[PDB]
């Protein structure tokens, strides 16, 4: 029994980041993941929020907790998820290698979409970005797998601390993260 006539992919799992900025609590971003459409990509993100897979092959916990938003470009996107080196060059998926592009069906139609960063075809790891504008030129290059469902004002606050070069003007950390079970 449908309680909303939805114009978007179905949200099948919910996760959250708690954000600190220069060590000060900046609130919670909640995400909904499109697990019916890209289950493997959604599952990778979900597990990295809980840390449940333990230690990765690169010697760091498979866990977003403590990782920074390392590139923040106003009027474009904010990018994070380097859980191994925390500088924008690292990261690891739960699958023991970088994994293939699952689907390009969901497109970068507006702000607040979760999408995988990469370094070419089939190089998904842990790095992700959140759009703050429509980015249709990224369609077919990056796998969209979720969206912000609460705390978009925190995304905008992060975005306002960015720069044209992408170097952020404050230290923005995923202070905590996990799965929303108390649903």
């Amino acid at each position: 029994f449908a309680t909303r006539v939805i114009s978007a992919p179905k949200v099948t799992k919910k996760v959250f980041f708690k954000i600190s900025i220069n060590g000060e609590d900046a609130g919670t971003i909640k995400f909904g993941l499109f697990g019916d459409d890209v289950p493997k990509t959604a599952e990778n993100f979900r597990a990295l929020c809980t840390g449940e897979k333990g230690m990765g092959k690169l010697g760091k916990p498979l866990h977003y907790k403590g990782s920074p938003f390392h590139r923040v470009i106003p009027n474009f996107m904010i990018q994070g998820g380097d859980i191994t080196s925390g500088n924008g060059y690292g990261g690891e998926s739960i699958y023991g290698s970088k994994f293939a592009d699952e689907s390009f069906k969901i497109t970068h139609d507006g702000p607040g979409l979760l999408s995988m960063a990469n370094s070419g075809p089939n190089t998904n790891g842990s790095q992700f970005f959140i759009t703050t504008v429509p980015c249709p030129w990224l369609n077919g290059k990056h796998v969209v797998f979720g969206k912000v469902i609460e705390g978009m004002e925190i995304v905008k606050k992060i975005e306002s601390l960015g720069s044209q070069s992408g170097t952020p003007k404050a230290k923005i950390i995923i202070a905590d993260c996990g799965e929303i079970t108390e649903l």
